[PDB]
RNA sequence: AGCCAGGAUGUUGGCUUAGAAGCAGCCAUCAUUUAAAGAAAGCGUAAUAGCUCACUGGUCGAGUCGGCCUGCGCGGAAGA
RNA sequence: CGGCCGCAAGGUUAAAACUCAAAUGAAUUGACGGGGGCCCGCACAAGCGGUGGAGCAUGUGGUUUAAUUCGAUGCAACGCGAAGAACCUUACCUGGUCUUGACAUCCACGGAAGUUUUCAGAGAUGAGAAUGUGCCUUCGGGAACCGUGAGACAGGUGCUGCAUGGCUGUCGUCAGCUCGUGUUGUGAAAUGUUGGGUUAAGUCCCGCAACGAGCGCAACCCUUAUCCUUUGUUGCCAGCGGUCCGGCCGGGAACUCAAAGGAGACUGCCAGUGAUAAACUGGAGGAAGGUGGGGAUGACGUCAAGUCAUCAUGGCCCUUACGACCAGGGCUACACACGUGCUACAAUGGCGCAUACAAAGAGAAGCGACCUCGCGAGAGCAAGCGGACCUCAUAAAGUGCGUCGUAGUCCGGAUUGGAGUCUGCAACUCGACUCCAUGAAGUCGGAAUCGCUAGUAAUCGUGGAUCAGAAUGCCACGGUGAAUAC
RNA sequence: CCGCCG
RNA sequence: CGGUGAUUGGCGCAGCCUGGUAGCGCACUUCGUUCGGGACGAAGGGGUCGGAGGUUCGAAUCCUCUAUCACCGACCA
């Protein structure tokens, strides 16, 4: 009740232990502040300016560490000593401490493990079955079932915005919405294909089934926030349009061209027998283009998210989910594994995502 | 108004920081000597450092220096 | 593509790269056909009663959970393993504990073992405190266990039934499946096994490049239906005597019955049909007539079907833990879906009173008369019985009378409150039964679907296994008892 | 009469 | 720009015009059929009518603007 979360704290911290690699981090340290005694470093700033940010941000991470550390020894002797002379008391205060102290750790792991763009946002994630027929269909349907049963214990919101179901069985396509608070950055260990050895019971002889259903997540924005551009110079003209079979050859200007510093967007509005009007609609398509390109931009940022690591050859296959010969849950870039496939398919992948932030970190 | 001095205390404190010291900040934002001095108003320093300012004494030899109401002017004020 | 020809459609002549390790022909065996012939099976038809609607019981899927152990999961999983989960079982979860260990063998050491009582603890455990200290004798010394230490090991309901054995389902109790020798074909193969009849049957007869054989079919086995011989109890009472009229007692061995041993039924006989055949139809007789009824009996194989969780087992893997011990919980959760059942919706019925007729089985920490007490479940005292003797044990539907008079009603009996009984350390999660009270849905069930050919379906009760307690399931038993098959 | 697929 | 006519289930359309009274087909859900899938049956759910404000006891419907959508005209010099 108290022992246990020192028990299990001790578990955590060697994960942070290993995963920062405190002896480099403290020998950077050393290598620093030997160095930055001499004014000859800091004499012309543009070297000091950087390095006493370095110094300061591996600070914080070497501060951090034996804080939490000693606030764990502290509070282990202190339950050594209700366990040793049952002061109730203290039995009292140990119950806060021991809560003030997972409201810090918990909060530094959202501190170090998500300093990542786009973690604050919605994960869509997505499912295609890979290829073949009602075996990759049931096993895209597990990996639903798992990544459902995860986000509603999460307390997160799955919307299915799109749903494609199998023939005989499984699912043939899906796209989730995951509203969460932190979504992408825990759904980030999701990327790539997944691989299922099972004995397909749709099957009759019995053959193991190997089965790879590929999971692309990315991070939506739904932003929509663009409004006007008009605190650069928005240099527009007047001038004659380009037409024949009328007075506007004869006598007046009335054809607008607008002129950008962002992208160049040039637009002619000509054809409305009224200046006024070129410009109020050489306005409608200056957004009509400025939000299109709002989106050209949103689709290359995201068509780079969905491009970063898809280059290399097995790499790219993780989640080996044995279930036949020996029913293990294998990560293939972590090395983690779990023997109880069933307690994982319900949707306890939540080791196999910090030990992949925990990895990435590094 | 000038000119000559002084313009100092426990004192660098609890933090953002290898150190934030009267002036990148948020609190404490005061007790001493006096004729007076703000754990300081400004420049300046990575910060300290320097430099002035408030304020206070000496020469000086009398009117000064701001705010309101008004009269008349000034700039704003470039075309074939 | 180029040439020639053509009004055109196009014809004729005619490549290459690339690509694959085959494409193709004829024949053989199977399988398949919305090809053909013949035949069959509750297959359809002819009927009867259901399931799907309702409420509950049980199992599964999901969902939930700390865990809801594991397995089967078209037919051929889903009242299945489980012939019975409160603790145990239990393999699962949470917490507390142990490590050569709960269970084995070996080594060394100390003590007989054993019995009683207290403290702490949820208990496992640890601390104790007394009694005891048997038979050997090399009587330092052993058989017996206890306790400790060390390690070979032990342990695993951990994995793989797609490494296996054994056991099982299945097509299917369907009538097939093969071989030796011979002959035929270059060969795969074929023939036998096909054909005419016939049969429940590759059953039999006849023919025939086949001749034979084997596993199957049939019979041999159990049971049931009739009779006879023996024996006559704790079973029976036909004839006599008494009877308190109860086979109750003398008696009897008749009969029912009990069991052992035989007989009987084989198309045996008759007639007709049919190849002078097998057989088929009909009749006599007989208790039974054409394998009399029912069972057991499961061919070569099929499904890399099921089980490594009954056991055994090759190989992996854990080994101060995936092993071991305990306490509590869970296996019984509940937006929902399915399977299999029980109870109903009533008048061919409900209730009240009276009254008749069974079979089969179980029983010694067991079945438990009588009598008393209790409305009752039961309780007390307590016979008899290791059982043709005693007990479970009242069969109920049935019949006679009365009443209800078609209403959600004297139908239904779920759900819930209160009071209890018993089992067991212990009935909260979670037992069964009783009493009082309550009185839900339900008024005959959509598409769809199941079983059954005669003592069958339908309905009615009884008993057993498992089991301290805990069947609406399973396995057996008798009562009443059909409709229909053109 | 209608009877597609694996 | 105005003129003119629409926004009803997840989709395509009704209903509006006449003030009370939202349905059709597909699709979805469950059950059935099937070795399974489709097809086919049998049950069941489905929107508070673009937004806002008035008329009235009452508005999806009658007006009023605001948004969106499509058609028509935007002329002569």
């Amino acid at each position: 009740e108290i022992r246990a979360e020192l028990e299990n704290m001790a578990s955590r911290l060697a994960d942070f232990r290993g995963s920062l690699d405190l002896e480099s981090k403290e020998a950077r340290i050393a290598e620093l502040d030997e160095q930055m005694a001499d004014p000859e470093f800091w004499n012309d700033q543009q070297k000091a300016q950087t390095v006493i940010n370095e110094a300061n941000g591996l600070k914080d991470y070497v501060n951090s560490y034996k804080k939490l550390n000693e606030s764990h020894e502290e509070l282990q002797m202190t339950h050594d000593l209700l366990k040793e002379e049952p002061d109730t008391d203290l039995q009292l205060e140990l119950e806060k401490e021991l809560k003030s102290l997972t409201k810090e750790f918990n909060e530094f792991e959202l501190q170090l493990l998500l300093s990542e763009p786009y973690d604050k946002n919605n994960a869509i994630l997505e499912l295609h079955p890979g290829a073949g027929g009602t075996e990759s269909q049931d096993w895209g349907s597990m990996l639903l079932r798992m990544y459902t049963r995860w986000g509603e214990r999460r307390g997160f919101k799955v919307e299915t915005l799109d749903y494609l179901p199998g023939d005989e069985a499984g699912i043939k396509s899906v796209t989730l919405l995951i509203k969460g608070h932190n979504a992408y950055g825990y759904l980030k260990a999701e990327k790539g294909v997944h691989r299922l050895v099972r004995i397909s019971p749709f099957d009759s002889s019995g053959r193991r089934h190997t089965s790879f259903v590929s999971c692309e997540v990315m991070p939506e924005f739904n932003d929509e926030i663009d409004i006007d551009i008009r605190t650069e110079d928005i240099k527009v003209d007047t001038y004659r349009a380009s037409g024949a079979g009328g007075p506007h050859v004869n006598t007046t200007d009335s054809a607008v061209r607008i002129t950008h510093l962002p992208t160049n967007v040039v637009v002619t509005c000509q054809t409305e027998r009224s200046q006024i009007k070129n410009r109020e609609r050489a306005m409608k398509m200056l957004k009509a283009k400025l939000y299109q390109r709002r989106i050209e931009e949103q689709q290359a940022e995201l068509d780079e998210i969905r491009g970063e690591q898809k280059e290399i050859g097995w790499g790219s296959q993780i989640r080996s989910y044995v279930f036949h010969p020996y029913s293990m849950v294998k990560d293939h870039r972590t090395n983690t594994e779990m023997g109880n496939v069933q307690a994982v398919m319900d949707g306890d992948i939540d080791t196999f995502i910090d030990a992949y932030l925990r990895s990435k970190l590094s």
